DNA sequence: AGGACCC
DNA sequence: TGGGTCCT
């Protein structure tokens, strides 16, 4: 154990997609997929005209006086779509990770492994690639990586033709020796493509990022905790000291963030498996007395246990969170969990007051229901 | 309970 | 700015 062969499958705006699928008429015609305000995603018509990802409804509008939109609010279709696709990846390989309803991580090196074993001592030769290599890069077919990442690509293809096949979806794929740079490369060539990347080529694509901020894994405060230090790119976090690093963001997330602008990250694709919870959120114009207004709380309950039904495990804590508008609070949750009687697990009336009782010790609303078994 | 990060 | 995961 020690080489590995890593695929990042991203499908292409995957809400608009589903929309697309249910009515076809939308194909062709810019698509916007909305949530209140915003235009979470678009389809590829859509982005050609202007129309970017999370963009105000209005300012998408005078960009695209014609962009058909449709509401994305509710999210199971799209949830059920997500979970089809892991299920189809789970078929070629068990370990599959989930990250967000569109990018799922398939760990294929036990796969390549036996179908190199399979190959004889001649058309071993013969190896190919699927789709593009990143920065064009020369293949050698005595470099034993390069064959394994080659025949990578070649499942990562034979993925994305079950996808469309089997489930109507197109995206793209990306093959690496880790999650970092399978992530990384799958979005070099965007719509509907795949990449793999040769190991020679690592340190091209890192140094392909503008900023620190794009590494998976660097979010929006370390990003700014970073930039205080004169660590803008990722040359500089690569030759930045490791010691004041250290010092100033925990040994942990230094080193760790250190490996990854060199391109090294050793975190194994985890199988992700059912849910660890389900909630339903529901945000509005300020609209809610504090009291009375917990109808709304129902309406979550009675599809939440609908879904945390459907699964067939059962919940064994619930919890509630809210919001309070003012100022610019650019983070400002509150949520009061508690556990669920034993009796009323295995109905709403219960659990309403429940959560009432919850409410009452403490501009949106979300149950959730966690701590499965 | 709250925080950080991600899609 | 509709959901999730895991760490402090
Ligand atoms: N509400 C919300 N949805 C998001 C966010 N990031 C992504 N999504 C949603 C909208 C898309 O249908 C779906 C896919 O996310 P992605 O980051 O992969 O982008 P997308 O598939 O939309 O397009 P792309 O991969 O760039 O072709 O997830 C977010 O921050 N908020
Ligand atoms: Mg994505
Ligand atoms: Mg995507």
């Amino acid at each position: 154990a020690s080489s590995r062969v890593i695929v990042h499958v991203d499908l292409d705006c995957f809400y608009a997609q589903v929309e697309m699928i249910s009515n076809p008429e939308l194909k062709d015609k810019p698509l916007g997929v909305q949530q209140k305000y915003l235009v979470v995603t678009c389809n590829y018509e859509a982005r050609k005209l202007g129309v970017k990802k999370l963009m105000n409804v209005r300012d998408a509008k005078e960009k695209c006086p014609q962009l058909v939109l449709v509401n994305g609010e509710d999210l199971t279709r799209y949830r059920e779509m997500s979970y089809k696709v892991t299920e189809l990846l789970e078929e070629f390989s068990p370990v599959v990770e989930r990250l967000g309803f569109d990018e799922n991580f398939v760990d294929l090196t036990e796969m390549v492994e036996k179908r190199l074993q399979q190959l004889q001592s001649d058309e071993l030769s013969a190896v190919t690639v699927s789709g593009h290599v990143y920065n064009n890069q020369s293949i050698n077919l005595l470099d034993v990586l390069h064959i394994r990442l080659l025949v990578g690509s070649q499942i990562a293809a034979e993925m994305r033709e079950a996808m469309y096949n089997q489930l109507g979806l197109t995206g793209c794929a990306g093959v690496a020796s880790n999650k970092l740079l399978a992530k990384l490369v799958s979005g070099v060539f965007k719509p509907n493509q795949q990449t793999v990347l040769l190991p020679e080529s690592c340190q091209h694509l890192i140094h392909s990022l503008n900023h620190i901020k794009e590494i998976p894994g660097i979010g929006y405060k370390t990003a700014k905790c970073l930039e205080a230090l004169g660590i803008n790119s990722v040359r500089d976090l690569q030759t930045f000291s490791p010691k004041i690093l250290e010092k100033e963001l925990g040994i942990s997330v230094a080193q760790r963030i250190q490996k990854l602008s060199f391109g090294e990250d050793n975190s194994p694709v985890i199988l992700s498996g059912p849910p660890q919870s389900f909630s339903e959120e529901d945000s509005f114009k300020k609209c809610s007395s504090e009291v009375e207004a917990k109808n709304k709380i129902e309406e979550l309950l009675a599809s939440l246990l609908n879904r945390v039904c459907q699964d067939g495990r059962k919940p064994h804590t619930v919890r509630l969170i809210i919001r309070r508008y003012s100022s610019e609070k650019h983070y400002g949750r509150e949520s009061r969990q508690c556990p669920i009687p034993s009796h009323v697990i295995q109905v709403m009336t219960p659990m309403v007051d429940i959560l009432m009782k919850l409410f009452r010790n403490m501009t949106l609303l979300s149950v959730c229901f966690c701590n499965l078994k």
